[PDB]
Parts: C-alpha cells; structure tokens; sequence
C-alpha cells in the first residue's frame, strides 16, 4: 500500500464518501475515529469488531503517561496497544489550553505543568512532530494556537497567524524526518474562528504549504450546531477539494451527518466513550439514558435495530442495573454499543452517498432521531 | 442430563478428580468457581474462555440491587447477566454478619439494613432457599449462621447447633418447591470452628439430613493457612466421601492445592478478580504486583506459560501503565489472566490427579511459587 492516497468514490452535494489507502490499512470515508487512548474500555479487536478503520491517540495524554521516548522504546503506540490499524494523533494543543496549568504561551510554543503531578513541560511545532514520530503514528496533526471561545477578530487573527506559521514549522519537522515523511501523513488544521476572511487567509497558507489533509479547527469550543453549520457552509469549500476534511472533536449524530453534508470526511469524538460510562446511550430514536428507573425492567436491547453484540445479547434492564452499581462492565457493555452506533451511523452515510441518496437519508434519520 | 450426579473419576490420597453433571452442565472437579456477581469486568463468553464450568452468584448483594423478585421477573439470573450454564448462590449469610449494620439476629433468622441505602431486609433459611429460588440458581446453599473468628467453644456449639437447625428448615424449604427440587441441586455447610467434636457433630446432622454436596464453612476467615489446614486435615473425611465437598471463600493457589490434597472438590474466592484491580497478578513464580515501576519497560507477558489471550497479546508494561492510571482496560486484562492461570491451576490438578502424579504436582508446584 502507498503512504497515502485518499480516493473519492462518490458524491452528492458537498458530500464525498471514498478511501484513504495507508501502509497499516484503508480507511472508509466519511470516517469516525474513536478515541482509544482516559482509554475505551474494548480491546482493539472490539473496537475493530465495531467498524472502526482507525482510532485517535492523544499526544498530550500520552506524552505525560507512560511518556513519548518510552513507548518508543517499548516499540511504538502500535505495539504497545495491540492496535495494528492507522492511528492518528492529535498535536496536543487544545488539552494544554484546556486541561494543563501554569501554561506559559509564546512564538516558540508553550511551556506547562501537568494537571496530574505539577511536573513541567515543553510543547512546540518542533517537539510535538518528534512526539508523534516516537508514538508511531500514520497521520501527524501539525500543532497549532487554540484560542478560547469566543474571540474577538485580533485575537482569531493572531493565533491563526501564529497556527499558520507553526504549520509551516510543522510541516518542515515532519519532512526532516525520513522515516516519518516517507510513512505517515501529515495534516494541516484550519483556524480563523467565525470569521471568513481569516478562515480563507488560513486556507490560503495550508494549500501554499501543502498537506495530506486539512482539519477544521476552532469548532465544537462552545458554540452551538447552528454557527459550527455557518461556519463550515464557508470554510469547507476553501480547503482543497481533493484532500480529506477533519472536522476534529465532533460530535453528536446530528453533527456529524450535518457535518457530511458540508463536506466534513473525517471525525473524532470522546462522546460515545465518555457518554457511554455516564449512562447515555445512542439509539436511532435520539439519544436515552440507561441509568433512568423507567428502564429497570426493559428487556428490549439498547437499539431496536442495532446490529452490535450487545445488542444482540444484553437488556437494558441489565445494563441499567449495572450502570447505577458502577460496574465496569456497564461500561464495557455502553462502549461497545456507543462505538458501535456511531459506526452503523457512519455505514449508512457513506451508503446513501454512494447511492445518491444522502440528502434523503440525512433528512430521514433528523426526523426520527429528533422525533 | 440428570438433575444432580457427581461422579469420581480419579483418585489419589485424599485428592479427587471428577465430574458434576448437571442440567445446564458439566462441571469439571476440582473446580473454581469464579464469582460472577462487584461484578467482573468480564464478559460471560469471556469467563467461559478461561476455562469456567460454573460461576458464584451471591444472594446478599443480589437481594439489594437489583432484587430477587425483580431478577425472576426478567427472566432469572442466567437470562439476565448472559450466563448459560450453571451458577451456585451463596446464601448471603457471611456477608450479612460482614458488610450489613443494624443486624438483629435469632433463631427465626437475620434483620439488618443494607450496607447501601440502610433500607431494611430479612434473610432466613425459608426466604433465602426463596430468593435463590428466584435468581433460578442451579447449586442453593443453606443458609447457615456465622459467629465471629476466633470463636470460643460455647459460641462455636451454638452456632454451629443452630445452623444444623437451620439445614434442616433449608432442606424442607427446598423440598416443598416442586420445580427447584427437580432442578437444582442443595448443598449443606459445616460448622463447628476448630473444634474436631462439634466438626464431627456437624457433618453427622448434615448426613442424617441429605445433601447434594457438603461445604466446610466457617474457614478462610481470619485463621492462617496452617491453621486451615489443620481444620481440613480432620473435617473432611467426616464429610460423605460420594458428594463433592466445597470450601467456601479459599484461596490463594497455595490453599487451594493443599486443600485438594486435603480432599475438596470446589473452590470460590473473589481474590483473583478483587486483586487483580489491585494490580496484583498470578504467575507460576509467585504473586507479582503490576503496579511495580519494575514492570514499566518490560515487555514480557504477565506469566511466561500462561496460555491465556492476555498473555498472548499484552506486555507487562502496557498492564502496569493501564493500571497505574486507573483505566477500565487494565481491571479488565489483569481479571481475565487471573481468573484464567486459576483455570490452568485446576486442570493441571486434575490432569495430575488422573495421572496419579498429583502429589509430585503438589511439591513442584509449592517449589517455583515461593522459590
Ligand atoms: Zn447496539
Ligand atoms: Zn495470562
């Protein structure tokens, strides 16, 4: 297989639907990848039983625990998870603007202590690149300046000009690296907030510096469905038409298929995971929560039509019961069902798209799921 | 298959090796018997794949969440937690003397209010031959009274006396349901301390009254190993050589060896699953703790002859980091090579037992665990 080749197979409106062909597997588009490293309580062959062609690894996460040079050492995030498929990983930009303390910010990167222990830390265009090498990764996010929500227009300018800059960084880190260039892939991330201007002064660059991919950055921060929508009506048809389009930390059903028909092909979310352990559980029919008593004798399964293995096997009384005791399998048992909708979900869409059939389905699946 | 046969296959010293046939299965002995409901962070197919012919359900945490009428509503124990073959219910007598408050006890049985919400309860031998009646349990314990360790000789009479009383009223109890008795099999315990009199007392009640299998109750709570021994090194052979004789609660791997030397057919104990949370993992060299920064780099298997999955795909080091940071993955890995090196234990038992060797076993085994 080629380090990277992203094929486009169908289309309807903004929407594609195609293949991203890697050395360690191809990935069907539009695509969710869950997040594996908290980590999802499924072994990698479960998650790959659920559909899934790639997982996300978060680069901040792991470089404070076990640590970058040792899971080099241990042979790569691959072998060290047992995940043999692509991985992708996050720059670790937004969890140091987010999660980390102390955080010192300049041209060079950002200097911060770590939420767990109050140990210090360095993150620059340059150190992150070499982070995701000694992880192992197949697709490399160019590390950027998140700003917080919302921003005034010079701030959105600045940190999107500074993000342009570290792409360039970035992309230069990546390139120096023989085995990294050769084998992965790296991908470019959008900025420029709600503003236009700024978001095509920011396409502009990434295309001038060039990249396998371009994400959109700066959404799912705090702003509601309908100005993401707004912003990804414009900003989508700025990036190059024929590379994949990552819309990063979305998002609920809703958005993703709103999303798709923007022309997003690639997404990441905790929520299925992180939603999953707290008792909510995705279905065709909107989202329920497990842990609610009307749910104590249901014998019917999660989802009606879910073909995943717990739905095949367990009720909802039983995963209620063992949701409200806290026990873990509970939350092996909401994982895999979550992991798995969000999968069939993605199935669907890049079915109707293949079939022409997308604009139908995404109406069909907003009136039942908000029925 | 028949309702209740326990045949003996093998034979060396005190040691046996056999089969329990049952209606939902065969149970290979000497068997543990791993407790299925905390509850393991394994799924049912799972604990079937280590090796389990039967798991322990316990009454008394059952009865609070999610109830006993409640579990026969959906369907019993098995339909509910996805488990098809047999189970054995502890009475919920232990546990009641040990996490319940508020306990009011006499000679009609037990009140106490739960350990959980402090809503008040109700066990005696007729509601609880009644409750594991309604989970569907396939081997029904007596419920016995327990008095605290150590235990003087009158405290040791007395309860011992009283649970004979009460092994009677469980056996009539178990008698009257037509559809339990023709279905499920109903074990005795044995009381009596340290005290070789009150033992031979006990297992004389117990044999004039008729049992499917006799436990040796009232061990593995306080006394050391060689006390425990000493114990069993008398009371066993008091008990029905031609039933299978169960000691509740034991062990580690080094008490249950020499408790199969000491004649017992069947194990339960909440340590492999319990510990192996804790990061403490078995292996044919003795106890390790994951959690040890000495396993942080070592990329061998938990267990270099393990033939569990875990071993077959996970280093040390992975499991030290999953456990180090809190991670469901981790409870779930180190259950599943724990509960499976216990499967591995008893059938090298009773392959040895067969062979004749067992004895040899037992020393080489002793040998490597504590060299
Ligand atoms: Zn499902
Ligand atoms: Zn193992």
């Amino acid at each position: 297989r080629p380090r990277f080749s992203f094929s486009i197979a169908a289309r309807e409106g903004k929407a594609r639907t195609g293949t991203i062909e890697m050395k360690r597997g191809v990935i069907r588009t539009p695509a969710f990848m869950p997040v594996g490293t908290t980590v999802m309580a499924l072994k990698p062959e479960t998650v790959r039983a659920t559909g899934a062609d790639i997982i996300l690894g978060n680069t901040y996460h792991l470089m404070l625990r076990p640590g970058a040079e040792r899971i080099a050492k241990l042979g790569g995030l691959h072998s060290f998870m047992g995940w043999d498929r692509p991985i992708l990983t996050d720059s670790g930009g937004y969890q140091v603007m987010s999660l980390s303390s102390l955080t010192k910010q300049s041209e060079e990167g950002v200097t911060f202590k770590s939420h767990l222990d109050g140990s210090r830390h360095m993150l620059s265009p340059e150190r992150s690149i070499e982070i995701q090498h000694l992880l192992g990764s197949d697709i490399v996010m160019a590390f950027d300046e998140c700003t917080p929500y919302p921003a005034t227009p010079s701030r959105a300018a600045s940190s999107m000009e500074r993000s342009m800059r570290w792409a360039k960084r970035s992309r230069d880190a990546f390139d120096s690296r023989k085995e990294q260039a050769e084998n992965a892939a790296l991908f470019g991330i959008q900025q420029g907030s709600v503003f236009e201007n700024l978001r095509q002064q920011s396409a502009d660059a990434l295309a001038e510096i060039g990249f396998d991919g371009y994400a959109v950055g700066g959404l799912a921060v705090g702003e509601g469905q309908d100005e993401m929508f707004r912003v990804l009506d414009f900003s989508v048809p700025m990036l190059p038409d024929d590379k994949p389009h990552y819309l990063m930390g979305v998002g609920k059903p809703d958005d993703i298929v709103g999303a798709v028909e923007r022309g997003i092909d690639m997404f990441d979310c905790v929520l299925p995971t992180r939603s999953g352990r707290n008792g909510q559980a995705f279905t065709w029919d909107g989202p329920i929560n497990i842990r609610n008593a009307r749910f104590s004798e249901d014998l019917k399964p999660l989802d009606s039509e879910c073909h995943c293995a717990v739905c095949q096997k367990w009720s909802r009384a039983y995963i209620h019961h063992l949701i409200r005791a806290g026990e873990i399998l509970g939350a092996m048992l909401m994982t895999e069902h979550n992991i798995a909708f969000y999968q069939q979900l993605m199935q669907k869409i890049r079915d109707s798209i293949s079939e022409g059939r997308f604009s139908q389905f995404a109406q069909d699946f907003r009136a039942r799921y908000f029925a």
